[PDB]
């Protein structure tokens, strides 16, 4: 089988945790669409797409695309049959169950798969990283270099 | 005993999960007040009351009423001794424990009872249903027909 | 007459169980405190001992009936003409197991409605297992057990 | 050819397990349903019995291979040339244990990628243990098991 | 060792749960800084500092101070080596793990310690107390007397 | 002199336990690593073996004292003149049990203050049980155990 998978999120900004997950996905499926949600917001959609493209340029079977529809609607149109979700902690799990049962109702031919990040990134999030950086904390370790540079520029002005 | 129970919520809108819970409550207690909170908001309070009355019209011992006070204050005034809460997942449980211990402090003669919805509705919520419908997803399966029609009208304008 | 069943292993019955069954009697006309034989749990007290301890500890509640059973709980509930199934909800961890049991029981007997009650803060962190563990090491558990149960626990461990 | 392994004790295999392995076969070219001997769990069925039950229950799935093992799971996965490790995610409580196992397995075999699938709502509240418990008390578990497994469970308990 | 510990929070307002935690901390460490975050808001920072000072005046090794930097940045500057966190329920625990691993990245010489409040305060929060009081519920039992008086005055106007 | 007790079964002591006790020694003047006999858990190593393994594994920490006990933990803590009770907090699931134990211990000895420390991310997904399970199947657990403990575990299983 030549599986097409979608890895959706806001990626605001994309972190080393996201890179970890999408890297694992590319080792599992023939084509991975890194789908950036237009809504919800430190970086614009065009900023978030460019940062994610640069940070995944080394992965040959990743396609970075923006989308504004319901995720399932975009997945259906893209002929994806696998929905990548990253699993960090118990707290996300309940919402992930809700979301996956809803997504299965909306598009039963799209199978949710949950990947586990490395221990290194199992306790971070885009939200926590932004909050720390906005309040003068060091987040260099959690971001690709291009994202780190864009984040510093964003927080300076 | 002729128990009076209250089933409070925002019911914005009332879903098949709420219908499930209140139906179970009516099989257990002589009178069930479906109490619609005035605050927090897709449908107005008058819209939410009308939709809930229509969706529960077949249940002879349900009374749909709006309220704006602290839930416990309204329950006390209504001479309710049972407080119906619907239990979906672990994530709600911690807040439910908080809320029930607070409600027991405010009105010790009001006993919180937790009912379990059917597996069919154990992974939905008014919030998730609204979000999906607002973003062009199909939520017909989760709502009474009158609510489905009102929701489509609401999202069209 | 609304009839509710409160099943459990009750090995032994604690003040947390007394809390839950008391709340149940304020809500329903008749409450059957149903003690499961639970051989797989290797209970410290025999079923006969646990029934006697619960009968004594609930004698002050006029609408409680203590019965032992080895049947399928759902069959025992139907045979007791119960339409309400009482379970106490203490912590996040048992909530998940309670939902499994309740969905299974609903498959076995859909007209038996599971209801969960919340114990007082006083008993929200104890369990039969924890009290037994403290007592095995001679720690004071008078605060967590009815008087007759405490005596019996002391005697059993002596 | 992408090869995935779905390991577990499968004592016995339930409709929830059939759900997960079916989803796996729609995603990966070949799925090894790997049954751990699990002596520490004192399984109701022998490994041979559990393999035979799973073979019959998955015969309709052309790309499932049922094998028993007593090895370290990670070594068995490497020796099956698997690069995907399937686990089903039912409730919040096992999620934590699943992460421990997956992080350990990643230490043992980093190229074996753990993936978690979510069963249908129908089977999200059952388990081999719960079905066995109901059946020990003669409750009807036909709905939760493949036909051959139900027969075998009835026979074993008779 | 003569340990300096920091107990940070918004304390809006300080509750009997906070008093419980800080009292336990003072029995464990030589000096406890009760650090009040300037950001996020019923009482102003100056109101929250004054209420906390009055409510902890009986504790001789407590110092109430406001701060506006990243907590770890303030802890570093204060030469704190212990970070007091109060642990109520499972729901907070996941965020507490996130926060503590981030704080350990930001300042590894600051050790997070988790204290457990009494059962009496294990189901309350500043947020729940404010919400109940704003909606005409009795919260006298959860607050120091000075905080109760200030809260009534605040809600009257 | 602030005295803290770090009780546990330590069967065997892991790098996660070493992490927690090290953090404790940086916070308190004297730390008693207290090994519970825990017969109900059927430990792999005797109490004497577990004390010897922990003594060797903590010899580099000058303010750690390793002692075995079969008493009620709270009584042992009082008799060690401890006023701080160290527990490590790994996952969501044990958090609930830890609160039960801590509230019970506070009832038994209110001046013993429970404190929870968080291990490094490196050890946040292991346990004595998991390491033993991997080792029973000959998987490599060198990374998770002190050298003397790894040797002893290999020898015991051989
Ligand atoms: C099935 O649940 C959902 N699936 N997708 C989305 C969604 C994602 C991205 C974008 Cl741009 C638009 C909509 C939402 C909001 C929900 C609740
Ligand atoms: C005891 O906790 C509570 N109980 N009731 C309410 C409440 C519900 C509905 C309405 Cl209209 C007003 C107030 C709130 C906000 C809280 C925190
Ligand atoms: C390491 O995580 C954090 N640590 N400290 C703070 C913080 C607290 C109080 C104040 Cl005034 C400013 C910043 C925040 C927002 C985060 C996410
Ligand atoms: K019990
Ligand atoms: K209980
Ligand atoms: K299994
Ligand atoms: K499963
Ligand atoms: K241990
Ligand atoms: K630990």
């Amino acid at each position: 089988m030549q599986k097409r998978a979608i890895y959706p999120g806001t990626f605001d900004p994309i972190t080393n945790g996201h890179i970890d997950i999408v890297t694992r996905a590319t080792q599992m499926f023939d084509h991975v669409i890194l789908a950036i949600a237009a809504s919800p917001p430190m970086f614009t959609l065009e900023e978030r797409v460019a940062l994610a493209q640069q940070a995944t340029a080394h992965l040959g079977n990743v396609e970075v695309v923006g989308f504004s529809d319901l995720m399932a609607n975009f997945a259906r149109n893209q002929h994806a049959t696998v929905l990548i979700r990253g699993l960090r902690a118990v707290a996300d799990f309940e919402y992930e169950m809700q979301l996956a049962h809803m997504n299965r109702h909306l598009m039963p031919e799209l199978e949710s798969v949950f990947l586990m990040p490395s221990k290194e990134w199992s306790f971070i999030s885009s939200s926590l990283v932004k909050e720390v950086a906005r309040h003068q904390g060091d987040v260099t370790h959690f971001l690709p270099e291009n994202v780190h540079q864009a984040l510093m520029a964003k927080l300076a002005v």
